[PDB]
């Protein structure tokens, strides 16, 4: 590569050394096992470098991590992609099947696994074609990785290239066959991690992630780059606090401990923190927390409010850098109560900086921004995905008409705030309407003996495509269909037929399809129900 | 122009229309001529772009702006640049001559002149061969900028272009013969502002630009971007208050009135607001001011602690985007006294994100940062210009080595905090050593009859080149050279020969040569007395 | 296209349009369903044109094929590659999974599956997300490919295209963890039919396939284009009958009611061709067969040879065109009794026209062609795969060293005939020597209370890996692992320790892993025992 000094390149060598702040003597924490300095940490990157070096890492080459968050998950998020190698974040929690897949896919010559993710391994290794050295990664003095770093100098001179080279990439399976593998480069990250610091570090009172905050990850750093925010931390030289293997006991106790102010995780982690008996005595003031897995309920982040925390919730996907919108409150936002301002800190949000959105029907028309007009979200950033690796016909979909379908139908109020109703997948098509699938959820789950309620469509002749419901009995409670028709004509306020109750025919089923994520597969329930 | 809409371009378009926040009944306001929201702001913007159409400006061309700060100065930001026009930044306070060659030099197509610049015009119109149209700018209601926008449309589809399409360029001052062509374009210029907006929107308490701040430049628009602050403060969806010309009484009143929490300006501007009878009844507080022009003295430093100011200092220049570093405080060092931090607030400051700084020696040999060896700055940047506009040689000798020369001498701490010295060619030079000529004047101003001090170098042969001294009397003091020789002797701490009182022979001189701008001319000195 | 017709293209329209012979009147014979001449053909060919550019099949589209030997596969063979798509020829002997693999991989746009295969779509259909049509093809008048014909016009006019555009593309199962894609284009197929006619067809007296056989295949047409005969058979003009699904009685029927001359079949196919009682009254003489896919057992051929058949050897892959070797006998040869001749007419064969093949060692070093020495087939010719298709590692290990590497172990005469002993991944590396897995198998099938013999090799301290062997007791028949050893002892002309028998450890085990395909699985035996 020809540098041309005055040309620059956005590199992630450069959110590494040439950050907002640079503390030396500030601490990267490991849980409970590791606690080393931001030098350190810049040597151990240079070491990994010269590891990796040695191993025959050339630029172009996958280095493949399946690990939880660590220190050298950390460290994979800088030292691979900065040497010119493409990082493949594998998701350890998919089949190992589709872990097998993806890293056949990706072609990786190097995996870096916990040693606890070696019985994955040990189903899939035989079928591995193109991995040449397996790093074993531990928690105690044997880890392989610690071994390699230890042996090599902390002195590195990192290589400039183009900006366009692709430095991460991972598999999103979301409703295709085979998981899809989106990339991005170098300019894309560090794209993402200025307009993310501009959007959400330019807050004037709520929301802020700012120089003085400690950041402890609960999302997996196998997702999307962990939403961006290791990069950000970096970036800001703030002390960072990486917990492992999710236990909610152990999560709290570094949270109390090491005082962290500023986190990102799922509403399923978050309810398992807050209901935690060891949460109760737990001064949460102070804590930051933003939720963008799902949607956030509203009664978990009341809950959350109660608790005093700055829960606020994010949208984005694998495809999308992640983030495209993030909950941001004005002042007078701010001075509402609980009830009122929970509604606003669920929502999806507004879209982030350099972030243009818009809610399209199946032509490509563009719908008026009203909060009741609803459609699928389209987007443009500077770290999107441009396509699917290896893939043309799921990558013409998805940027169809020269924006990234999302897959999420959304109305946006006049302010910008954008609210998703579900999937475009997961649409019920009713004669010239279209109606989510989401919200009878909770329409159906207000009963006194029902558990879990999925609705899923299936033709009719009259009326097209109606919506079947799933629920299950409590104790000394025969309910029959008969009864929970009657609840459902019991609620109000709905349009169409009546009440929208003429075919609801709920049933109850005593197994309910989940998948290993924790989500109901529903394609999976259109295939066994018919 | 290509689109290929996954392939994201950083364009000035996207800072308009994909900022941080937008909100639409924010204000723009201009002084106590005009007020207007940011719907208005939009489609003015879009306005002035269906104008320009009109009047012939096609991509790559040059429309020069001679005005204050003002609306149509934050309008012509961002239309002319949006439809692939070079937006042309005259220094109204060059002499008309350069300002002549500046539009000779630059071939401006229109030129957006405000009817007080009218006699600077009078004087060149006839010398101007390129310029097909002039646009006289009124504060009125007869201005042809507001009625060439009243007469168009508030629609327009801004194209998309290359990011690296020049977006602004202007023309610099300093060591040549003739004004220097620095230019940016729209990647640049949108880099600058989201790592500008993520150094300093990310300060946990001191020195921040947040999206509830209340903007007001002092500091010229035709100057670096204004030191980029119009397009962040648009990014942000800011109140943005622009005063016209520049009267202390008319920006206090503006402060308090529209009440500003951030700003911009010189000490020169600082000096005269805070020495102003106006400000001693006005709250200060909440006030943040950056100071970047020039080099901020400590004493000015603390008086507007005093006044309880968020002041500090930041660095740049034309050539550098201009922001390099800004002054950024620690928790740590906010628990200060006034003059402790006041030393603090008054250095250069830490590079900013993304920038790489350095200090070398005449061979570009990077010097330790121990906050006491001394070499020039070179830096590379998202935002340096890469050239002198139609230059070769000036051009090569700002890029020497690899790196943008910045021309000043300065040290760097180990914490990063760096402390400019003086100018590479306003360098002392003996035997082995170099001296700045900046701490000398503020040695030889504190005797009781010294009004202005400048330090020139002049050769002599056993000794190399040596200081000579400038100094002037006071009423009833006919101090001869002897008093103020025994005065530069009566001080202590100097190194080299004794006590740095051999060669002095400081004379004194009726006439004190300063230039237009205000700042002694070192070189003209050297005409002048050798 | 850019035609110029004075630069000739291999195009398979010229195999069609441009043959050997043409007769208008020769049949093109689909078992007992259907029956129509070779103007038929071409007419039939032409529709099928038609109705895939009418569905909306471009050039460089792809078209999968569910099928079994059929006149519609004959057709698919022509009508896909002329207009410019890629046939992908799915094994339907392949599980659900790796199908799906398979057509996701491919990316199909239309899948033309014949009505029994049904059942394998059910369980995969929807898992697949690039299939815009089905088509489902049946033996009766409800065949959809046949109405799809039926309203087309018989005329079409095929494009002149680049004789490298990929025609023909499959998969195959090697030992990777997922099929690897080959690809063929239309110079190599029309290069594979010209050099295999060239060859086989200029044979004096015996194994010729001239213009007056009677072709019928029983390879699969999914398999690798079934050994380039049906190209060939439609080059020369000659009768060809399709039998559908092999049943052996069909298949007997149909060579003696349509008189076959010439087929080409795998071991097991002509063992149960030959075992079953409607052979015995029949008539082989001037039946010739080429046995390709597997090794072809010395005592089938001799029996075949007691049947007057004009069996032959022949030796190719998924990634070679297929063929590589043929056996050709001399008139010498051909004078030997039925014993002598079974030897030769079973060996894998002489090298086909422009085919260069060698025996390498691990460091591509080409070994003596004298019979013993023994090495991996490396081969150059106008047929092979350059690649994988959407590979790049198996790829560069598939063409190591400049050739392409079959993964087959063999010794080559001073003659040149070939004779493989195993495969390279089935090889026992013993301190200093490789012996054969296959031999083995072999030497311990003589007892007479053994039925199936696998060899799988595994560590040992001092001898490295060594061999163990798996069979199976008959009735009455407790024989230990003591008389075993002693039948394995009994043997002899053996090398290496004594009689190769001091680490045998044979082992009965009740279940022996076979694959769907009939062959052993030695990386699962491996991994079963290990
Ligand atoms: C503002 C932060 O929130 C997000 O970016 C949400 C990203 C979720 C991506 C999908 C997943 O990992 O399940
Ligand atoms: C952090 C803000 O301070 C600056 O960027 C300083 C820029 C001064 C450029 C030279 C001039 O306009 O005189
Ligand atoms: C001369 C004809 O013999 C061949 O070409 C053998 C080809 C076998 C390919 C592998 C398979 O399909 O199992």
């Amino acid at each position: 590569y020809v540098n041309d000094p005055s040309n620059y390149q956005l590199l992630i060598k450069n959110l590494l050394f040439s950050p907002v702040a640079f503390n030396p003597e500030q601490e990267i924490v490991y849980a409970n096992h590791r606690r080393h300095s931001y030098k350190t940490f810049h040597d151990r990157v240079r070491q990994f470098a010269n590891a990796l070096t040695k191993m025959g890492v050339k630029k172009g080459d996958t280095v493949a991590v399946m690990d939880y968050d660590s220190h050298r998950y950390l460290e994979c998020y800088f030292a691979i992609p900065m040497i010119g190698a493409k990082l493949h974040m594998i998701n350890v929690r998919l089949s190992p099947e589709q872990i097998l897949y993806t890293i056949d896919h990706a072609e990786d010559d190097i995996i870096l696994i916990h040693e606890e993710f070696l019985p994955i391994l040990d189903q899939i290794k035989g079928r591995i074609d193109t991995v040449t050295r397996y790093v074993v990664l531990r928690d105690d003095e044997e880890c392989e990785y610690e071994r390699l770093l230890e042996q090599e100098s902390t002195e590195y001179n990192f290589p400039d290239f183009d900006e366009n080279t692709v430095a991460t990439t991972f598999y999103t399976t979301g409703t295709t066959g085979f998981p899809k593998g989106v990339f991005f480069t170098h300019r894309q990250l560090v794209l993402h991690t200025m307009g993310i610091l501009s959007t959400i570090g330019t807050n004037a009172s709520q929301g802020r992630l700012h120089q003085g905050d400690i950041y402890m990850p609960i999302t997996p750093m196998f997702h999307v780059h962990a939403w961006g925010l290791p990069y950000m931390a970096t970036m800001l030289g703030v002390k960072q606090v990486y917990p492992g293997k999710y236990v909610p006991d152990v999560l709290l106790n570094l949270i109390e401990q090491e005082k962290v102010t500023f986190s990102h995780c799922v509403p399923t982690i978050l309810h398992l923190l807050l209901s935690s008996p060891k949460s109760k005595a737990m001064d949460f003031s102070g804590w930051k927390v933003v939720i963008g897995g799902a949607a956030l309920p509203k009664a978990l982040c009341k809950s959350a409010l109660e608790r005093d925390i700055d829960v606020f919730a994010g949208y984005g996907m694998s495809e999308t850098g992640p983030i495209l919108s993030i909950v941001q409150l004005t002042p007078e936002q701010l001075e509402l109560d609980v009830d009122q301002q929970a509604e606003y800190r669920s929502k999806t949000g507004k879209k982030v900086a350099l972030v243009e959105a818009y809610i399209v029907d199946e032509d490509m028309n563009k719908l008026p921004h009203d909060g009741e007009t609803a459609g699928e979200i389209v987007v443009r950033a500077p770290w999107l995905t441009p396509n699917y690796y290896k893939d043309n016909k799921n990558s013409k979909a998805l940027w169809r008409g020269g924006y990234l379908h999302t897959g999420d139908v959304a109305h946006i109020d006049d302010e910008g705030f954008i609210k998703i109703t579900d999937r475009v997948k997961d649409m019920i098509k009713i004669s010239g309407e279209w109606v989510s699938s989401l919200e009878l959820e909770d329409i159906l789950h207000q009963h006194q003996s029902v558990s879990e309620v999925a609705v899923i469509g299936m033709p009719h002749n009259k009326w097209g495509e109606v919506p079947l419901a799933l629920v299950t009995l409590k104790e000394d409670a025969q309910v029959t269909e008969k009864e929970l028709l009657g609840f459902a004509k019991d609620f109000i306020n709905k349009g169409i037929l009546a009440r929208e109750a003429l075919l609801l025919k709920v049933k109850i089923v005593d197994e309910i399809a989940k998948t290993s994520v924790g989500k109901v597969d529903k394609k999976e329930l259109r295939k066994l129900h018919l």
